């Protein structure tokens, strides 16, 4: 407390706090005849004393303090977010009081004299009170009196008060509770309950007790975002620092507990130096509950009976202090928003300490408390399945905490009802196809958060959802097979699109820090061992491969010999992210487009700032292993030159997202993505269309970009390339990788190039091999630039300068001012000898491939090495072709004539939905030349031709094997 008024316009954000650790601490206070005010060091919140107020019913005391109460608009301008001036204090009751305390605000008040509010006194322990002075009183500039009036209908009593504070707070976070009513309320959980009920039986109770033990086993025998401490010396040292002591007739003294979000009410950055020093003695709840967990884990593992007893006493004392500090049912503590960050390991600690809380008679208090603060999570914790139930962050941050809370329910019948309902909730969450862009799994195996396929969020959700299924396995509470099947699809998909990191195109807003399947490994064991017919040999074989374990090691893990999965081979279409994956030997190629339903990039205030081209028809090649070790190095990376993309080469100031905060740029039509044939061949169709009027986006930048992938090779073609400036700085990147001692060699036309710097220009019939063994044969280009150069770039978070040496090659489209084009072929197993053979084959009337059409309506590529034809119908069309006559929608078609059969696949990569609507299936009529007979594809001979009817659901290709009719 200073001599200045609260909310001093001159220093609006500086809190005024009565903590009584200063000179003449009751200077500003006076009492009527019927009240006595003492300082007590028996308990306190801030500094070592609190106000002891003894009273008869109806007696007041007055705090004399000038308040220049700002409007909400003034407070919000001073801070820069929606704000309100708040009055807050802490009070302690040693016994409950059947009545209300009245707090009145006015000018020159005494016991017998504007606005005010009431605090119900029927409780024990510390409670916090926090009200908006503008919004929560039942305030003219001249307020100088705050009058605390003891209840009129209670003959005597006594209350401890501390830390009376005037502050500017976030306008969202003064919550109602059992003591104070505010304009804001977080309603309590109302648990859903599924019928029929499971009975309390010895079998059902044992299954419950087994689930709890299985959770204990997972937390005592390595979690992300858990600060594990197994050293008892360290645990007792951190505990002793808390200075917790049991008090005489009940409660505790010890350092004050506050959450990371609660501190906002202080505006700590603006505290005067006296106040800050006291505030710095607080303990952050996250750290305290982490200590409770590490102690509970040490207790469970501890062999020495004396140490084991000490760990238990430490855990129960920390529990009693936590409850006495007002973390109990009905105590909002003004707010507990983002409760999970502060409490997640408290929930888990109760599993380990469940018998110890039972014996100490704390289970019901701790359950009531955790249930109350969980009300923040009522949308999930109520356990009614809804469109939002497939939340991927929930699976990561909250699902095991939720199960722990249910297991802490003291009644047996209720506990069984809650866990039965939980099993139903998790089954629905893992089974349902959420509408539109909502979080969750999808039928092609993609997994969505922030309204798109997002491995950075899905990978942690896979790990914990697999663990949940495994914890409930082989009990009456086991997750339904439909949820197991869907999660299997998503996790086998993740194995296909990672190597073992997801590519740059799947990195979301963290390019060059891709999630790795290595972090999800244990999930494959947990899902493999929770199969109806366990172990699932596919998931078990993937666990062994991703965790680098041998066939020899398999019997002990799975109870039978399982060969570690070899890397997946062939082509897989994932239109949930308008991508596909081509795999050959140890290489993965991520082919990525974008469209109305697939954002190109997530760009935030400090994330992925130069990410505009992340999905621009990219084709990133990755060998099994570290992408950094293959030269995907952020430092000096030219953000314009994403492998395979057609881009405008911009200065980074113009490539930077035009929005200062968030942009998730969606495309201009539904159609763009991939398709597959026989699980082996693929095609990408990318319609590059820019917005009519977005700053820094050339509205006339266009391209049609197709790729056909088969076996060791990919054929890349482009047409209809344009910009506002005759294709000036328009480029297609063949490759870009750092130069290192392991990545030092390029081959050009049989010559090894190692010099740095180096520039040259190549044309049709030339070839290159990058340092990762990818060959590029130029089959149509006027001008391919190759560069080994020092590059200056900037890092994607804070735009700070970076530099590095890179090998790259790109096509310069400026030589063709209108409707520029390209063709080139990649060999994934290139050697100088093999590239010499491919170049000679290309020179023999192109024995490699044939483009049968390349225009704005259709791209048709015949691969003569694989004998496969890909058809990208950018528009519906009739064509001239041996196989395909007509396609009535934008679609990707693929054919393979083998001996006695024609195999035809078809799909539209268009998901046929919005951010709100469920995807519905698209009917595609594909007419083929000639008479055929035979898959859910329908066929009908119609004159000399055959009509195929495909159903394209969520961009999932269908195919049919046809044989000729006489
Ligand atoms: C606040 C912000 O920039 N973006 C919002 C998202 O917040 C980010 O994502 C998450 C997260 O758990 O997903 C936590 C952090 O606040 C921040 O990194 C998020 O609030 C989304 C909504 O998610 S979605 O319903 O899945 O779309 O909205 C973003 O703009
Ligand atoms: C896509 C995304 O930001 N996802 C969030 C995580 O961020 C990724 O992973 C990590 C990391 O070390 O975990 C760091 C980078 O921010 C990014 O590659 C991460 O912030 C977690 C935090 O989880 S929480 O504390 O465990 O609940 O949330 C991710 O899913
Ligand atoms: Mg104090």
């Amino acid at each position: 407390a200073t001599s200045n008024p609260a909310f001093d316009p001159k220093n609006l954000m500086q809190s005024e706090i009565y903590h009584f650790a200063q000179n003449n601490p009751l200077a500003d206070f006076s009492s009527d005849k019927n009240s006595i005010l003492t300082l007590s060091d028996k308990r306190s919140i801030m500094g070592n004393q609190s106000l002891l107020w003894k009273w008869k019913g109806g007696s007041s005391f007055t705090l004399h303090k000038k308040l220049i109460v700002p409007t909400d608009k003034e407070a919000s301008k001073a801070w820069g977010r929606s704000s309100t001036p708040v009055f807050s204090f802490w009070l302690y009751n040693e016994k409950p009081i059947d009545g209300y305390l009245t707090i009145d605000f006015g000018e020159k008040l005494i016991s017998t004299s504007q606005a005010g509010f009431k605090v119900k006194l029927d409780f024990t322990g510390w409670r916090a009170v926090g009200v908006s002075l503008n919004n929560d009183l039942e305030l003219g500039a001249k307020v100088d009196s705050i009058r605390f009036k003891a209840p009129s209908n209670v003959s005597q009593g006594e209350i401890y008060i501390d830390r009376i504070m005037f502050s500017v707070d976030d306008a969202r976070y003064q919550w109602s509770d059992y003591q104070v009513k505010t304009r804001l309320s977080e309603p309590e959980i109302q648990f859903h309950n599924v019928k029929p009920q499971l009975p309390v039986t010895p079998e059902n109770l044992a299954a419950i007790d087994l689930i709890r033990q299985r959770l204990i086993n997972e937390f005592v025998g390595k979690e992300t975002n858990l600060a594990l401490e197994e050293n008892i010396s360290k645990l007792k040292s951190d505990f002793d620092a808390l200075n917790i002591h049991t008090l005489a007739n009940g409660g505790t003294q010890g350092r004050h507990l506050i959450t990371d979000k609660q501190i906002i009410i202080y505006q700590p950055e603006n505290l005067n130096s006296q106040d800050k020093q006291l505030f710095d003695n607080y303990v952050i709840l996250g750290n305290y509950t982490t200590l409770m967990f590490n102690i509970s884990r040490a207790y469970v593992l501890e062999k020495d009976p004396t140490q084991k007893a000490q760990l238990k006493q430490m855990y129960l004392l920390m529990t009693k202090h936590l409850l006495d500090q007002g973390f109990v049912k009905g105590s909002a503590l003004v707010t507990t928003h983002h409760w999970g960050y502060s409490s997640r390991w408290w929930y888990i600690s109760t599993l380990l300490m469940s018998d110890a809380l039972k014996e100490a008679n704390l289970q019901t208090q701790v359950y009531d408390s955790l249930l109350w603060y969980s009300r923040e999570f009522k949308s999930s914790f109520d356990m009614k399945v809804s469109a939002d139930s497939s939340d991927l962050d929930y699976f990561n941050t909250l699902s095991r905490q939720h199960l722990a809370l249910l297991l802490l329910e003291p009644d047996d019948q209720k506990r069984i009802n809650l866990v039965n309902t939980f099993s139903h909730y998790i089954t629905g969450a893992l089974t349902q196809v959420p509408p539109g862009g909502k979080d969750g799994l999808r039928p092609d195996g993609t997994a969505w958060r922030h309204e798109g396929n997002y491995p950075g969020y899905s990978f942690p959700a896979f790990k914990n959802a697999s663990q949940l299924i495994y914890l409930l396995r082989d009990t009456p509470f086991s997750v339904g097979e439909s949820g197991w099947n869907n999660l299997k699809k998503a996790m086998v998909s993740a194995w296909i699109y990672s190597n073992p990191e997801v590519g740059l195109p799947l990195a979301g807003r963290h390019p060059f820090n891709s999630p790795s399947l290595k972090s999800v490994a244990q999930g494959y064991y947990w899902l493999a061992m929770s199969a109806k017919s366990s172990p699932d040999k596919t998931l078990a074989s993937i666990y062994l491969a991703i965790s680098d374990k041998t066939q020899n090691e398999s019997t002990a893990i799975f109870g039978e010999t399982i060969t570690p999965a070899s890397l997946p081979q062939g082509f897989y279409a994932f239109n949930g992210g308008a991508f596909g994956i081509h795999r050959w030997q140890d290489k993965m190629v991520t082919l990525k487009a974008y469209n109305t339903n697939v954002w190109s990039s997530e760009i935030y205030n400090k994330d992925n700032r130069y990410g505009r081209y992340q999905s621009h028809g990219v084709a990133q090649i990755v060998s099994n292993g570290s992408q950094l070790s293959q030269g995907y190095q952020q430092e000096g990376w030219d953000w314009n030159r994403m492998q395979g993309a057609t881009t405008i080469h911009l200065p980074l100031k113009d490539l930077d997202s035009p929005k200062p905060h968030t942009l998730m740029q969606r495309g201009e039509r539904g159609f763009s993505g991939t398709s597959s044939l026989e699980g082996q061949y693929g095609m990408m169709a990318f319609d590059l269309i820019y917005p009519a009027n977005l700053e820094r986006f050339d509205p006339n930048f266009t391209a049609k970009k197709s790729v056909l992938a088969a076996d060791n090779h990919l054929i890349f073609i482009g047409s209809n390339i344009n910009s506002s400036d005759k294709n000036k700085n328009v480029e297609t990147t063949l490759f870009q990788h750092a130069i290192t001692p392991t990545l030092n060699t390029l081959w050009i036309n049989g010559q090894k190039i190692e010099n740095m710097p180096y520039q040259t220009t190549l044309q049709q019939g030339d070839w290159l091999i990058d340092s990762n063994g990818n060959g590029y044969l130029i089959t149509q280009a006027e001008k391919v630039n190759v560069s080994r150069q020092h590059q200056v770039s900037a890092e994607n978070k804070n735009r700070q300068p970076t530099e590095g040496n890179f090998s790259s090659a790109w096509i310069d489209h400026s030589t063709r001012p209108k409707d520029a084009s390209y063709e080139y072929m990649v060999f994934l197993d290139a050697t100088p000898e093999k590239m010499g053979e491919m170049a000679q084959k290309f020179r023999e009337n192109n024995g490699l491939y044939q483009v049968l059409r390349k225009d704005k309506d259709v791209h048709i590529i015949l691969d003569k090495l694989s004998n496969v034809t890909g058809y990208a119908f950018y528009q519906p069309a009739s064509i001239e072709d041996k196989w395909i006559k007509k396609v009535n929608k934008p679609a990707i078609v693929m054919t393979h004539r083998q001996k006695d059969t024609l195999i035809v696949s078809a799909v539209t990569p268009d998901l046929n939905m919005t951010r709100q609507k469920a995807a519905t299936p698209v009917t595609i009529n594909v007419t083929i030349n000639g008479k055929w007979q035979s898959s859910e594809v329908k066929y009908q001979v119609s004159g000399d031709n055959t009509e195929l009817t495909f159903t394209s659901y969520f961009g999932i290709p269908q195919e049919i094997k046809l044989s000729p009719l006489p």
